[PDB]
C-alpha cells in the first residue's frame, strides 16, 4: 500500500519478518564495465564443516545483487524477500527502484533482524548494482555495506567484502586491485583475495582445486547481472595459483 | 497531523522509530557571519577502523544542519529522518520551523532512542543555525548541544564538539578561538582543534595529508548553508600544519 | 630418587608442573613391523588460522613416540617433560623403562594438568611404540590413548587418533583400513583418514597440495622409530588423490 | 644456582614475579644477513593515546632482541629481566646462552604471566637473533613466536608480527615481502606492513610524517645487533609514501 | 477534558511523559513582601563540569516559579510541561489554579517520573509562589518541596532547598536567615547559603566572582513574579565576599 | 640488605606494605634551569570537598621530588616511604641513588599496590628531578610518570600530568607551553594549566582568589629542590587571572 | 457507578491509583466517649531528619480518621483519596458509608498498594471512629489495623499503634493505660507511650519541650472527630514530663 | 621490640589486632589555651536506640585525646589500645612519643582495621593534643582526623567532626566559630553543633534537657588534658538554649 511487498506483510501476515550453519567471505570488486560479486561456498557451524556447495551471493533483480554473510537460515530468507520486495514494487509501480532505493529497503529489512543479531543470529549484507541513473556510465558500478542496526554505506574504494575472512582478503585487495580494470581482471583479483582470505581463516577455504568446490561469482554490467559459468572460474583459479 | 512528519509514523507506521561502527568528533564555531560544523570522518568499530571517509555532518535544511556522533547507523536515519521532519513541516505550513522549533524537535527524536541508549547504542547531535528570527543578526549563529535522554542546550560561548575527542578539542579552542572572526578564520580554528582532538585520541585523527582524509565542513550564514569545498579544506589544513 | 626426572622437579623446583593456539587431528595406526603415527599441522586460535606448519607428534625415546592435541603450549612443554622422564631414567637405571611404564609416566603427566583441563586449557596425547618385551614380535606395536583425569587406554583395533576430527578419521579408518599390512599401506591408510578429517573439519585440514603443507608421520618398529621423509609423505598423498 | 637469574629471585626475593597503557604492532622480518625488528611507538589507554614515543622492541643482548606486545607495564619489566637472565647466565657460565635456550627461557618468564594474562594484563613477545650456531650462516637469521600460556613457535616463513594491527601487517607482508633481500629491502618491508597496520587499526598508527613519529627498529646479523638510526627510517619512510 | 493539558497527552499522545548532565543545588526563602529562589548554574555530568550557564530556576506562571534539581534532560522537559499544564488549565477555566492546585498538579507530574527515577534519572522540585489566596498577605509567600514517589510537602520554616548542597545550604539558612525581611536581605541570605553550598561540594559551587558565574534568582510577590538582573546578583556576591 | 629499606620489611615487617578522600591534579614542567611541580590542593571524597589545603607534591630527596594522585591516605604513606628509601639507601651506600634509581624503585613500590588499586584504591605518581648525572646539565630536568601495574615512563615533552584534571591540563599546556623558559614562566604555565584543569573538572578547582587557596608547587635545579612560597604563588596566579 | 470514587479512577482514570522520606509512630486509643489518635511528627529518610512538623492522623469524615505509617510520599494520597471515596459515596448515596464500610474500602486501597509494599515503598494505616450503628453507644469508639497484603483487623484492646516506635508504644501503653477513661486521660496515655516510643527508637522522637515539636491529636465522639489544639498538647507534654 | 605495644602483639599474640551498635557525632575545637573534644552518648544499632550514655571521647594520654565513630565494638578495643601502646612506649623509651608520633601510630591501628572497615565494621578517630613541642605554645592545640585506609589529616581550621551529624556540626561551626577565644568559648560552640547536629540527625541527638543526657567532653592545654564536669556542661548547655 506504498508498493512495499514487506509493509503488506507487516500488517497482513507479520509472522514473516553455534546452534545453527553459519557463514563465509564474500569480496565485492568495482570496475570499467560495472560490478561484480565473489564469494565462497563453505558452511560452518562450529569448527564442523556443514556444506561446501552453498552459494552467498545471489542476483536481487536485473541490475544488482548482493551476498549476505551470517546465519545461513537467517541470511536465506531475507535475501529472497529482499528480491520479491523489489520485484513487486516493479510490476506495481511499473518502474524499478533508484539504487538508492533498493539499498535503504535492504538497510530496513536488516535493521529488522537487528533483534536477533543481538542473541547471536546476525546476517549482514554486501550490495551491488549498476546505476542505471549514474551521470557517468563509467564508474556506474557501486558497492554497499552494511551494519547489524541497519546503517547503509557508500563503497567509494573499488571493493569490499564481509564475513570471517573479509580482514584478509580487504587486505589481499588492497594490494592485487587497481581501478579501472577488465571484467577479467577483476574476476581475477576476486578469486585471489578469496584465496588469501582462506589462508588466514578455517571459517572459509576459497578455491580447493582437489574437490572441485569453486568461488561463486556475479558480474552486473550495463546490460545486467549475470552468474559467472562454473568454467570461467576454475579455469581462471588454476591461473591464480602461481 | 500537526504537521510532524514523525509523528505521522507515530500512528501509521511505528516501525520507523562495540557491535556496529562507531563515532568520531564533530566541532561547531560561532562568528561574524554565521555559524559552521566540521567533523571527522573515521569510523571506528573497536581498535579497528571501519572506515575513513564517512560524512558525520548534513544540512537539514536551508539555514541549519548538524552532526551527530554515537552509533553510524542508529545516527544516520536519524538525521535523514530530522531534515524530513522540517522540510515536511515546511511544506504543509507553508512556512519553515523556529530555529527553536527545530530543536526542540530535534530532542525529541533523540529522547525517542534513549532506549537504545542504554543498551550501548546511543548518539548525541549537534545543532547550529542562521536563526531567521534572531534579533541581532550580528549574532544570529547558534549552537545546540545534547544530552541522551534528550535533554536540548544552548552554547553560549561561540563554540562546542561532541565526540571522542571533543575534551580535546574544545581545549584547543578554549585557546586558539576568539569571537567575532572570519568564516575564514573560524573554519581555521574548527580544522585546528579537529587536529589536537586527533592528537590525544585514536577514535578521530583528524587531517591526514599523506591519505588525502580532510574534515567535513559546512557554514550557514544570512544566505543558508553550504558545503564548504574539498579544496578550501586541504589547502587549509596544509596551512595550518606549523 | 626414584629415578623420576619429573619427581625431581615435584621437590626442587615444582614452579615446572580460544585464548591460546589450539590443536588439531592425529591418527594411529598398527601393523606386520609395528606401528605409526601422523597429524595435521594446522594450529588454529579461534576460526583463525595460526600456523600451518606446526608437528604434533614427536618421538618420546628409542622406541616409541607420540602425538598431543589440546592446547598447543600445554602440549609442547608436556611431551619435552615425557621425553626426558623418558631419557633420565634410563641414563640413571641404566636401562629403558616398559612401555607399559613410559604409559603410566604420561599419564601421571596428564593427570597432573587435569586443573587447567577444567579451565579450558586441555590436552591429551596418544602414545606408541614397539613394545621390546612384547611375545609375538609381529604384533608388537601398540596404541594408547588418554582421559583428561589421567586414564590410559589400550587401542586393542589397530588404529586411533585425537583431534577434533578424530571422529572423522576414526570412521575413514573403520574402512580403509585392515590389519597386518605394509609400513607403506598403513602410512596410505593414515594420510587418508587425515584426508577426510579434514573435509568435514576446518579445525583440522590434512593434505593441501596446493601449498605445500603435509601431514607428519613417524613409524616405530624392531629397529625403532624414525621420522617419514617430507617426500614419501606428498609422492604419498597425490596417491591418495583419486 | 643453575645460572638463572631468574631462578634466583625464585628462591630469594619472590616478590620480582583498560586500566593501564596499552600496546601496538611489531613486525618481524628475516633475510640475507641476519633479521630485525620494527615496532610502532603508540601506547593507548582506551581509545585515548597515552603516548607516541614508546620503544617496543628492545635489544636482549649482542646478538638477539625482542618486541613485546601487551600491557606495557608488565611488557617493560618482563624484558628487562629477560635481557638480566641472559647477561647473568654469560657472566657465570663464561659462555652465552643458545639461542634456543634464550627463547626457552623467554617463554618461560611469560608462561610466568599466564596468571595475569588470564585478568587483562596479558603481554606477548617476539623473539629474534643470529643463531651463531647455525650451520648455514645464510638462514641464521631466526624469529621466535609466543603464546600466553607460554609456548614457543618457530617462525619458518621470514617474517610476522604480533599487536593490533598484526594481522594487517602480517597480511601486507605477505604481499610485499620476499626471501633473501638486502638489510635495506626488509627494513624497507617493514616500514611498509607498519604502515598498513595503522591504515586498518586505530590502535597503532606507524610512521606519522607531520608529528615526526618515526617506527622503531633493530637488526641482528653476525656482527650483532645494532639500533637503526632516526634518519635511516625517517627517510626511508618518506620514500614508502607513494 | 478536564482542562489537563498533561491529561490530554495522556490519551491522545502518550509518547510525551552519569550518562547525561547533572544536577545542582537551590535555594528558596520567604520574607515580608513574598519569596524567591535562586540556584547554582553548573551542570556536572561525573566529576566533570559540562556547563556552567545553565538556568535551573523558571517562572511557571504569573505568580509563581519552581527550580528543579536532578538530571537536567528530565527536569527541564519537566517543568516546561509543568508550565504548559498552568496555562492551559487558565485559558480553559478562564481563571487560573490555587496555588495548592499548581502544587498538587506538579507532584503528580513527579509520580510520574517515579519509573525513571528508580533507574538513577530522578528529578526533584521546589516551587515557591504568592499564594493570591493567603488570607494574611503578609506570610503569602509559599515553598513546597517534593518526593521523588511524588510527595507534596509544606516548607513552614521559611526556607528550603534541594540539590548536593542543599544540607550546607539549609545549613548555612539555619543560621544566616530571619523571618519578615527585605527583599534585598533574603536575596542576600540567598546568595549566601548558595556561596557555603559551594564551598562543600564539588557539584555546585556557587558565586565565582573571576569568571562571571553567578547564581540565578527569581522573586515573586503581589504584583508578579520577576527573574532578578545580573546586576542586582553580582554588585550583591562581591557584597557578600568577606 | 640491598640497602632497600623496604626491602628490609619486606623481610622483617610486611605489616607496612569512594569510601576514603579523593585525588586531584598536579602538573608538570621541563626548563632551563630544572624541572618542577604544581599540584592541587583540593580532596574529594563523593562530590563532597574534603579538605582544599592538602598537599600533594613532596620532595623526596635533595635533588628530587614528586606529586602522586588517587586514594591520599595510600598515596601519602606511599611517598613517605619513598622518601625513606632514597635518604636509607644513601647513608649506607654513602652515596645517593640514579635518578634512573629512584624512579625504578618508585615503580617498584607502585606495582606494590597494584592489589588495592584492581579494588579501587589506586595510586600513580609523577616524579621530577634535576638528573646529577646528565651528559647536558641544560636539559638535565626529567619527568617521570606511571602506570598503575607499575610502568616507569619517560616525559619526553618538558610536561605532563596527572589526575582528574589531567587531560585538561595537558592541553593548555599544549598551547600556553614552550621548552627552554624561565623558572618564572614555567611556574606560570603551571599555575595557568592548573586553572584550566579546575574549568573543566569538579574534582579540581585550582586557584581559588576568594579563599586564599592557592596551588603547591616545588622546584628543582642544580642547587637543588626548593617548595616555592605561598607569596612567588599568590601574586602569580593574580597576574595569570585575565 | 457503585458510589466509588476509586472504581470511576479504575475505569476512566487508572494513572491514579530510603530514597524517600520515611515513617513513623502513631497511637489509637479506646474511652468512654469515643476514641482518638496521636502520631509524632518526624519523618525520616535514612538516619537523616527530613521534616519535623509532618502531620500523620488526618479527619477521614465526620466521624472518623486514621493515621498512616510508611512511605510519606504514598501515605498522603492515599489517606487523601480515601477521604474523597468516602465522601463521594455519601453526596451520591446521601448517607454515608458504615463504619464497617469504611474499613473494608480503606483495606481494598491497601491491598492495591501491596505492589509497591514489596518493593520497599509500603504503608499501613489505622483506622479510628465512632460507630454511630454501634450497640452500646458507651464503647462506640474502634480501632482497626492493616496488613500489607490488604487484611482488616480488630483493636478489642482499647488501643494499638503503628510505626517505628510501635512496640515501644504498644508496650508503655500495656502499663499507663486503663479501659473506660476521660478524653484527658486517654489524651495523656497516648502522649505518654509517644513518649517512650521516642525514648527506644530515633525513628520516631516524640514531643520536644526544647524545641516546640508536639505530637499531633485528634479525638472523635458522638459529637464527630475535632483536632486537638497545639495548647491542649503541649500544656498536656509538660505535664507528662516527671 | 622497638618499643611498640602493639608490635608486639603483632609477633606475639596476633589474635589481638547494622548487625552490632553503632556510633554518633563528635566535635573538636582549638583555642588560645588548648583543644577539646566533645561528642554526643547516643549509640543506635539500626533505628533503635541502644544506648545514650555511651562516651566515645577518652584520653589517651597525659598531653592527648580522641574520639572515634563507628561501630562500637570495633572502636573501643582500638582506642584502649592507642592508649596502652603510648603508655608503654614511655615506660619503655622514658620519654612519651611525639604528637606527630601518637597520630602515625593512630593511623598504622586505623590502616589495620580496613580489612574489617570494606565489611561496614569501619572506624573513624579524631584526635586531638598539646603539642609540648610546638614553637608558640599559643596554637599549640591541634587536630588529626582520619581516613578508613589509614590516611593521618591535620585540620588547620580550627575545628573538625566525624559521625553521622558531623556534616551538620562543621556547618554550624562555620558561623558559630572564631579562633582564639575562650576554654569556656570553645567548649559553649561544641555544646552547640553537637545540638544543631542533632537537630538534622536521628542518629545523634546531642543534648537532652528533660533525660539529663548530656554531651561528654574534654579539654587540653599546657597543664595536660582533663574530662570536664557533668556540671560545667549541663549548665552549659542551657545556657546555648535560646
Amino acid at each position: 500500500n506504498l508498493s512495499s511487498f514487506t509493509d503488506y506483510l507487516r500488517g497482513h501476515a507479520p509472522e514473516l519478518l553455534d546452534l545453527a550453519p553459519h557463514g563465509t567471505t564474500i569480496v565485492a570488486l568495482t570496475y570499467k564495465g560495472g560490478v561484480l560479486l565473489a564469494g565462497d561456498r563453505r558452511a560452518t557451524q562450529g569448527n564442523l564443516i556443514a556444506s561446501r556447495d552453498v552459494e552467498k551471493v545471489y542476483v536481487t533483480d536485473e541490475y544488482s545483487a548482493a551476498g549476505i554473510a551470517g546465519t545461513a537460515g537467517i541470511a536465506i530468507e531475507l535475501v529472497r524477500l529482499f528480491a520479491v520486495e523489489l520485484e513487486h514494487y516493479e510490476k506495481i509501480e511499473g518502474v524499478p527502484l533508484t539504487f538508492d532505493g533498493k539499498a535503504n529497503r535492504l538497510a530496513s529489512m536488516v535493521r529488522g533482524n537487528l533483534g536477533a543479531a543481538m542473541q547471536g543470529l546476525a546476517v549482514v549484507p554486501l550490495l551491488v548494482g549498476y546505476d542505471l541513473d549514474a551521470d557517468d556510465e563509467s564508474r556506474a558500478g557501486r558497492i554497499v555495506s552494511y551494519d547489524v542496526v541497519g546503517g547503509r554505506y557508500e563503497e567509494r574504494a573499488g571493493y569490499h567484502a564481509v564475513g570471517s575472512g573479509s580482514l584478509a582478503a580487504k587486505s589481499a585487495l588492497k594490494k592485487i586491485y587497481s581501478p579501472d580494470s577488465d571484467e577479467e581482471t577483476a574476476l581475477r583479483a576476486a578469486i585471489e583475495s578469496l584465496y588469501d582470505a582462506a589462508d588466514d581463516d578455517s571459517a572459509t577455504g576459497g578455491p580447493d582445486l582437489t574437490r572441485g568446490i569453486y568461488p561463486t561469482a556475479v558480474t552486473i554490467t550495463q546490460a545486467g547481472a549475470v552468474h559467472v559459468s562454473e568454467e570461467t572460474t576454475s579455469e581462471l583459479a588454476r591461473r591464480i595459483v602461481a
